[PDB]
């Protein structure tokens, strides 16, 4: 329900900040509009230790939230790598869902097969929600979605609520920024600026 | 080894490879989709373990595994985990984090003309990677591919090939004596095989 172990969220957030999968710059934001946070979880694939922490994290939270799972599907293309390793560890069939046809489901999925979709980052959620929709159109019984990280944007919760799809994440914005402060990546000011950004990606610098 | 044989066996049984010499597709007598292997745990492990063993023997000094977008990425990820090595992948430019001069082995699903991978190879080098070579699951053994690879001076290794697969197809009863020779002709020339 929402995430996995409180300690997994903490450890992963720690790792994301250390290897620089997540950058925090409250004082000099990047551009979209202006954002104090930037994330590329594809970086985690280059650090075996962190990668293993994340993939084991996936396997564990899947067993808790979606134990009935029969097929692991990765979201093209940032989610595929994680999904592959996950499927290997759990010795389950792997499939992957494309942005659009070249029939977006690659691999072999039988009608009704229970599927968990893997995503690396949840921002608005639109990408994975489209992957979910496509899988459902092709016959899959999508138990839900599991992602490495989420910005906890209200929009995302709204999109997921409306589509009725269950989402679980290894770590989250709230816990990451709390850890960021403790670990010295940001100061008091930065922390409040980051909280502001989550509540409104427009008036946080005001 | 029996690896090429064993893999061909699997490819035919799960329908990753489809042989239809008496009624080609639209004209080819073979249809191949190895992304299908990803759905069969045991065949997938057979393949990934195959990759690992082949990589150890051909490119033991490998430092980073790179998958070709996007059919190669899954195989590369598993390979990289099994060998506890860093993983990166090339788009169509390198996703992940590769350091200058890092010894890389690029992973590919199928080798038809070998144009896709070679471009991936080219791009990787352009970004500072020392590509040791390429390893793919299967290859049609097209003369064009051998040429392309010979020119670009890139070493290639496959887990299984067209010749082995068709030989196995005959033995296993997927094709008869006529289909077999028809498949050999297709390899020699995609135009005048019939």
């Amino acid at each position: 329900m929402g995430r996995g172990s409180m300690t997994l969220a903490k450890d992963i957030a720690r790792d994301l900040l250390d290897i620089k999968a997540v950058y925090l710059k409250p004082e000099e934001p990047f551009t979209w509009i202006k954002s104090p946070i930037y994330t590329d979880n594809r970086i985690t694939l280059s650090y075996p230790e962190t990668r293993t922490l994340i993939e084991n994290g996936f396997v564990e939270t899947i067993k808790e939230a979606f134990p009935e799972v029969e097929v692991i599907a990765g979201t093209a293309t940032a989610g595929i790598p994680h999904g592959a390793i996950i499927a290997d560890k759990m010795n389950l069939p792997l499939a992957y869902i494309r942005s659009k046809p070249k029939n977006q489901i690659e691999g072999r999925v039988t009608k009704g097969q229970k599927m968990v979709i893997i995503e690396d980052l949840i921002s608005t959620g639109g990408s994975v929600l489209d992957a979910v929709a496509a899988a459902q159109r092709e016959g899959a019984d999508v138990l839900g979605v599991v992602a490495i990280f989420t910005y906890e944007l209200p929009k995302a919760t709204a999109n997921f609520e409306k589509a009725s799809v269950k989402l679980v994440t290894l770590s989250n914005y709230s816990e990451l920024i709390k850890v960021a402060k403790v670990q010295g990546y940001i100061d008091a000011d930065g922390l409040t600026l980051l909280k502001k950004f989550k509540e409104n990606q427009e008036t946080w610098q005001d």
